[PDB]
Formats: structure tokens, sequence, C-alpha cells
């Protein structure tokens, strides 16, 4: 499995432990235990994003 995800909204990041994203951006799955925040990797980040904002790809 690829484990990839699709950004379906722009997201700035607020915190340090959070990443930037935009729309449409191919991001990669860290660590999806909990319902809310995601840990993805963007290039050479990794940080959290809103679960609700983004779409697991398969």
């Amino acid at each position: 499995g690829k484990e990839l995800v699709l950004a379906l909204y722009d997201y700035q990041e607020k915190s340090p432990d959070e990443v930037t994203m935009k729309k449409g951006d191919i991001l990669t799955l860290l660590n999806s235990t909990n319902k809310d925040w995601w840990k993805v990797e963007v290039n050479d980040r990794q940080g959290f994003v809103p679960a609700a904002y983004v779409k697991k790809l398969d």
C-alpha cells in the first residue's frame, strides 16, 4: 500500500507541528490513529493536518 491522501482544501499551519498544504497536493500518510488530526508528509516536512481536509486514495 502506497498510503497516499489527497488534499481537499488548502490548510495553513498554525503551529510548528502542523504542515501547510494546497488543494490537490498528494501527501504521504504517516499516522491516522486520531479521528481529527492525521500526521502526513509533504516533501521534506512532516506534521499534522485536519483529517477532514484530506481523502485517502485507496
